[PDB]
């Protein structure tokens, strides 16, 4: 019903945000993604951030119009990042107890609809999302000048068949 990903330090509740999108970086009818730890300028390339600074997530970034997108520079080359654009930003709370809650029915259907996109680009049946410095292996963002890191194991740890 709920993901509670623990933080370090404990975002004040101010700083949730909204998931406007990712970045994944591509590892059959399996293909297996994983967040990218590539640095804050190979964030930049996704051209769908907003103003604050994250890794494995964007948050408060640009959405999609109608559906969820994707984007490469080179689908063949694992080594490029892929550019998941969400059309339904998912909304990250933090409590400022230490976590940082996301509703698990939304992010299930968000990963599935970037599953059914991922599925048409590789025409693989099952997509399979694995876990990721700690800056990169973290869902690290910066809120008011102040840097906090979140375990996302839980978000990138799930399997998504036909
Ligand atoms: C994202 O935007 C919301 C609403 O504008 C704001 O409350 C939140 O602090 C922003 N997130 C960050 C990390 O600044
Ligand atoms: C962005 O987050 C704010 C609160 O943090 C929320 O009110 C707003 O609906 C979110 N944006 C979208 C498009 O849902």
């Amino acid at each position: 019903d709920t993901i509670t990903l623990p933080c370090r330090p404990a975002p004040p509740p101010h700083c949730s945000s909204n998931i406007t999108g990712l970045i994944l970086t591509r590892q059959a009818n399996t293909v297996i993604f994983r967040p990218s730890g590539g640095d804050w300028r190979d964030i930049a390339r996704c051209q769908i951030a907003g103003t604050v600074v994250s890794t494995q997530l964007f948050l408060n970034g640009s959405l999609a119009e109608e559906e969820v997108v994707i984007r490469s520079e080179d689908w063949r080359d694992n080594a490029k990042s892929i550019c998941v654009q969400l059309a339904t930003s998912v909304e990250i709370a933090c409590t400022g107890a230490g976590h940082c809650a996301i509703s698990r029915a939304k992010w299930a259907n968000t990963l599935k609809q970037i599953a059914s996109k991922l599925r048409e680009q590789y025409g693989a049946k099952t997509i399979i999302f694995k876990p990721s410095d700690p800056e990169f292996v973290n869902h690290s963002f910066n809120c008011g000048g102040e840097f906090f890191y979140c375990a996302s194991t839980q978000l990138f740890a799930s399997t998504w068949f036909a």
